[PDB]
DNA sequence: CCGACTCGCATCAGC
DNA sequence: GCTGATGCGA
DNA sequence: GTCGG
């Protein structure tokens, strides 16, 4: 929490660009800068300070020096006091409503929680989730319920098929003792990158979810990807846990190292490594390590039996799940 | 300076 | 219908 | 917005 003021700076201001002026390069720079100022071990006293670190440039640094004279950013306090501007921010915060749709809302006049609620009709299936949750979802999820909630997944899945390997991955097993949502990887022997020897192996558990209740709403399915909503069961006379998000991703069993590693994240630290990866001439997804060739094209995946197998390619000393929360 | 910065599903445009 | 782009999301 | 080359 050293920089708290700072990195919260570069979050809204990164969340600007991406809401509101639809630049998603100046996103990622200011979530790469807030990433690596709040893991600095010392609490930064000049943007000449700031500017030493990899991500931090000239123009952060300007605004590192303003917040810690003033307290404040000029720049934000008018973003924030702009309407549009703040009229598309906060619809960007219901699932589904990205900055297109939130724009073209916002043109509409539907620009607040209740003119949504009002036009429902105008809200495509996802959005309309997001919607009906939004509240739910702005709650984060104690480690104590993500335990339970991996009980509940992990058993429901071993009475699908005891071949099943379910993993809770994301901020979970990075050891977060809070998550925003539940993040499931999914393997079954079935299911290799050479075949796919039974079909509805990710229906089939959405379905055993459903019908214990557990699932209780669905955002997108495909084969290999299921996004929905999830919930606890409560004790009698008991107030109804809050409604949760759930991401589940069946990946080919044979490529499950690289799978967890991706699931597991943080998505920040993912765009690190796969941004050294091409430096070091490879290419990582959550399915193979490939090297490039002499013109950029992607080769044969490489043996992996393990994480760090991935790390030592890139010639990175391993780094367990937790110190991963970039 | 300047080019560069992995993929699944839903939806739409075009045919 | 399919294919490719876009939006939104992990 | 940043930065390797
Ligand atoms: N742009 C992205 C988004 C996500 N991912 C991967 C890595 C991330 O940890 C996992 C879960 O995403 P989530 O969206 O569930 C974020 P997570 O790390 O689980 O933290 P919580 O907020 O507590 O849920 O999906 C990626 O590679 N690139
Ligand atoms: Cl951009
Ligand atoms: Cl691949
Ligand atoms: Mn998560
Ligand atoms: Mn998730
Ligand atoms: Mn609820
Ligand atoms: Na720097
Ligand atoms: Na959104």
């Amino acid at each position: 929490t050293l920089n708290g003021g700072i990195t919260d700076m570069l979050t809204e201001l990164a969340n600007f660009e991406k809401n509101v002026s639809q630049a998603i390069h100046k996103y990622n720079a200011y979530r790469k800068a807030a990433s690596v100022i709040a893991k600095y071990p010392h609490k930064i006293k000049s943007g000449a300070e700031a500017k030493k670190l990899p991500g931090v440039g000239t123009k952060i640094a300007e605004k590192i020096d303003e917040f810690l004279a003033t307290g404040k950013l000029r720049k934000l306090e008018k973003i924030r006091q702009d309407d549009t501007s703040s009229s598309i921010n906060f619809l960007t915060r219901v699932s589904g409503i990205g900055p297109s749709a939130a724009r073209k809302f916002v043109d509409e006049g539907i620009k607040t929680l209740e003119d949504l609620r009002k036009n429902e009709d105008k809200l495509n299936h996802h959005q309309r989730i997001g919607l009906k949750y939004f509240g739910d979802f702005e709650k984060r999820i104690p480690r104590e319920e993500m335990l339970q909630m991996q009980d509940i997944v992990l058993n429901e899945v071993k009475k699908v098929d005891s071949e099943y390997i379910a993993t809770v991955c994301g901020s979970f097993r990075r050891g977060a003792e809070s998550s925003g949502d539940m993040d499931v990887l999914l393997t079954h022997p079935s299911f290799t990158s050479e075949s796919t020897k039974q079909p509805k192996l990710l229906h089939q558990v959405v379905e055993q979810l459903q019908k214990v209740h557990f699932i209780t709403d669905t955002l997108s399915k495909g084969e290999t990807k299921f996004m929905g909503v999830c919930q606890l069961p409560s004790k009698n006379d008991e107030k109804e846990y809050p409604h949760r998000r759930i991401d589940i991703r069946l990946i080919p069993k044979d490529q499950y190292y690289c799978g967890v590693l991706y699931f597991t994240g943080s998505d920040i630290f993912n765009k690190n490594m796969r941004a050294h990866a091409l430096e070091k001439g490879f290419t990582i997804n959550e399915y193979t390590i490939r090297p490039l060739g002499v013109t950029g094209v992607a080769g044969e995946p490489l043996p992996v039996d393990s994480e760090k197998d991935i790390f030592d390619y890139i010639q990175w000393k391993y780094r367990e799940p937790k110190d991963r929360s970039e």
